[PDB]
């Protein structure tokens, strides 16, 4: 196979007349299908169910955006049974037809690239550059993957000969996993999560995110359209602590592909180190959890660019990233400009419904607006409240971001991921001191610091202990094959997404010497 | 740094007269030596206890080869502090420097290989050949790792560019992690355990097995002669489910290398899964476990060369092998003509004092010879003994060659690792039952195929599930560089020795943009 040397998916900016009508027609589209049900897809057909799960718009949640299928036990079985038996076969499959296939999915995605960043304005309340990035994100897993499993194909191994035998080591994949997702990037991190593992052989059991049930089930359709094998992917919405739950435990699950909280990761990760009745194998376990990432800034910075990489990185999808500033240190030097400039920034943001294109649409659901409103409350008791910390009018979840200053390190807004629009600004010495702050959390996934200092840019490059460091510029929005995606500590196990390396994650080895 | 192109280090046969004259020197002074005391070595210095671990010659276990410090919490606690504060300043170290100091501590080693290889006769009761294989081996390690951590120096990651920035990724090793050991392999298995970390700038506290705690010491002699710095590697002989199991538990454990009973290996895997009271990361561990390894021969091979492999396979090390053929599979056609030729060359080996040098030395202790005796009288129950059966004569460990026939598949005896010197052989109809036989074990390690037909062969390839497959010669003895090493199911986590792939088990990746 020879295809474009990679390249990513252009993030649409909507700076044309015609991009903007194309958007347009796209969220109409997909609101005339707000009634839709979408099943189950288990071996090569949609399955439905006698309950459902019911999707919600953030922006208005009295509107019901679609509603699907919903998987209990018996459910996770027949996608076991199939998942195990398409395995027996695509395992088998020429890398290369497995590579074009693909391909072939990108080329779909990207041909219904305004219909799905359209489902993810008004299911998840992505503004449009947001929706754009996220699909655009979503296709680059895919071209990437697909390129990077020909570099482990038959025999991929490099051995030291021996005279008179044929040594010949290469790699096979593990067999049917799960995939357990999250809402807020869930056509991007879904997408990369499920075609990784599939790429180099295996079968996947893809479990969306509740919030997030009606844009997966659109992936789905793209899969389905593309001509994945029956039971070589599989969509399975429903409840985590029940179906998700009941998969991560089985003694058939052979792998666990999960990006989500650390309250849920610790719990999957321990599961997957117990033997299960019957179980014939060790289960491998990707966790990639939260961050609580900082933006140092010191007082040898450009101080506006500093301010909009803070306000981009601290607000960009309402704060709801793994890779969000949510702390923001600043040396003595750099306190009051840095602070008084972050502040102007963040009061000219607009909040609203997210099809207007807003700087921040809603936060995710009723559930998530209780947990950063709890937090804002408790942020009142340890620092000092500087901007918004109110949710605004509007039946949708809209919350203003929101400004901490005089906040203590240990204070629970700056070790917590609040994963809202709540910045933490820490005071600090100097820059030593920064470092020592920006360390001192059980997380370990992004960073940034803006200075013009070389010395502090590279004491940072070895001593900022985070998986993605960033100087000056924004920490969000990590690119596939740019910039390998995951991080250190309780931030998960550094599966790092977008990268050569991710693939291996999903291979074991064999070793076959012949003496003639 | 550059060095020869890595060979294997030949093993001795003991043929010509100067290797004989050389190895009764070394078995003669070793000898003279048995009592010596050898304490911890922690932080750069031995460190002496109270308690002691003792021991014994299985060849003759009134006979005390030596005793060794016990290591306990306190000891583990002060192994960790200097672990920890090694660290800090070994994983700077340029990859270069700390590879330098591996060759040399490969170059002492090969200096006294007969030393090493006549401690191994005393302490474990390997015959003159096996030992020489497992310090060659451990030579082997040292010269492999040295030269792959090199392809991992910073930045080793293949990037996508990015217009206005450059975009580095590039490894970093983990931190302090317990290495954990078997008794078979006491000088490779521990030394590529402990240096394969090490090389990339992990530390490591090892944790040697209480049967082979003097053949570990005199490794940390050579440790200590290169001149690793103080911390960087310790030496923690002491009880597995007391100071192993408590550094295994650790919040401050970054990594768990073991080695050893897939009993011990679960436990293991298990704990590490869990989040310690204020640990603050998701730990890694790698667990490489036993097997229950089959041999098939067709009625197509070479009856002859396959005996020889199989009675080479079956016998060597007295069975003590994660590697060993425990079953021998035989199509009908076989049948007669293989197991004929296996009964007549075992009925030849000899059994005696390791010393003399025999076919089989002594099981490793006491418990092991019940535990291979109890499953002999299993076997009775299950299958037809025909060869062997009994502890011989003598105060050492010594049990003769064992074969049961006509051995039902499920049978304990066909599915349990005995690790000791019993070949259970299966007759099945053809090729086809052979490799569902072969395949229905909880185990995935090494396995065997004789046979002159192409297709069986290539077939065996692509569905003998095991991690290490040898077509028409023995199934041990896997070499490093050339075999990558490790297996499937329940055989452990993959993790390949002696393999490029290895190093990358003990390092995480860093990503750091800088725009201009
Ligand atoms: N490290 C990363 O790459 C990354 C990226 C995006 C999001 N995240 C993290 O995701 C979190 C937000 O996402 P979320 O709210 O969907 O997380 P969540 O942990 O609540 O849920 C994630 C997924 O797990 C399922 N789930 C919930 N409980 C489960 C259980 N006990 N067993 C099995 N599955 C279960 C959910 O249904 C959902 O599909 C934040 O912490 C964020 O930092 C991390
Ligand atoms: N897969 C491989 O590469 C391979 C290689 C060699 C040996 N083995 C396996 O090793 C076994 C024989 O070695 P062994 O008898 O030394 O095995 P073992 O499991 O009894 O002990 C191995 C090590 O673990 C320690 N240990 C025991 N209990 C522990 C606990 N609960 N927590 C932490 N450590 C503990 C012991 O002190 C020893 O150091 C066989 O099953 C064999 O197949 C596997
Ligand atoms: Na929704
Ligand atoms: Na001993």
């Amino acid at each position: 196979m020879t295809v474009e040397p990679f390249r990513n998916e252009p993030i649409e900016t909507f700076q044309t007349e015609e991009a903007r009508r194309a958007m347009r027609e796209a969220l109409r589209r997909v609101r005339e299908e707000f009634g839709r049900h979408y099943p189950l897809y288990i071996g090569g057909e949609w399955v439905d169910t006698k309950e459902r799960m019911v999707s919600l718009n953030p922006s208005a949640p009295s509107e019901v955006v679609g509603t699907t299928a919903k998987a209990g036990k018996a459910e996770a079985e027949a996608a076991l049974e199939a998942a195990w038996k398409a395995f027996k076969t695509w395992k088998d499959w020429p890398q290369e037809d497995r590579s074009r296939l693909l391909l072939k999915a990108a080329a779909l995605m990207r041909r219904r690239k305004r219909e799905l960043e359209a489902t993810l304005v008004y299911e998840v309340g992505k503004n449009w550059v947001e929706a754009s990035a996220d699909v655009a994100e979503a296709i680059d897993f895919i071209e990437y993957y697909a390129r990077a499993a020909l570099r482990y194909r038959y025999p991929a191994v490099e051995v030291v000969p021996y005279p008179g035998e044929d040594n010949e080591s290469f790699y096979v994949p593990l067999g049917a996993g799960v995939v357990i997702a999250p809402w807020n990037f869930p056509v991007a991190i879904f997408t990369g999560m499920i075609v990784g593992p599939v790429a180099v052989g295996n079968t996947v059991i893809a479990k969306p995110a509740e919030d997030a049930v009606v844009v997966g089930a659109k992936v789905f359709e793209i899969f389905h359209e593309a001509g994945f094998p029956p039971g070589v992917v599989n969509f399975l919405p429903g409840v985590g602590e029940e179906v998700g739950a009941y998969l991560v435990e089985h003694p058939r699950i052979r792998f666990i592909n999960f990006t989500g909280s650390l309250e849920v990761g610790l719990k999957i990760y321990e599961a997957a180190g117990r033997l299960a009745p019957g179980q014939t194998w060790f289960k491998r376990a990707y966790v990639e959890t939260g961050g609580k990432d900082a933006i140092i800034v010191d007082e040898t910075a450009d101080f506006d660019l500093a301010a909009e990489g803070v306000v981009v990185s601290a607000y960009g999808f309402q704060g709801q990233k793994c890779s969000a500033a949510s702390r923001l240190i600043l040396t003595q030097g750099a306190y009051e400009p840095v602070l008084e400039r972050v502040l102007k920034r963040a009061e000219r943001l607009s909040v609203g419904p997210a099809e207007e294109n807003p700087d921040l649409g809603p936060v995710v659901s009723a559930e998530q607006e209780r947990k950063v409103l709890s937090y804002i409350e408790i942020g009142k008791n340890e620092g000092q409240l500087v901007l918004g910390g109110k949710r605004l009018e509007g039946e949708g979840y809209f919350i203003a971001p929101t400004v901490f200053t005089e906040v203590p390190p240990k204070a629970r807004i700056a070790q917590e991921e609040i994963f809202g629009p709540v910045l933490s600004v820490i005071r600090v010495k100097d820059f030593a001191e920064a470092l020592e702050v920006a360390n001192d959390t059980p997380y370990g996934l992004t960073g940034g610091v803006y200075s013009r200092k070389r010395e502090h840019l590279e004491w940072a490059r070895r001593e900022f202990h985070v998986g993605n460091l960033y100087f000056n510029r924004k920490i969000t929005g990590a690119l596939v094959g740019v910039q390998p995606f995951g991080g250190f500590k309780l931030s998960g196990t550094n599966a790092k997404t977008g990268a050569l390396d991710y693939l291996r994650l999903f291979l074991e080895m064999k070793a076959v010497a012949e003496r003639f």
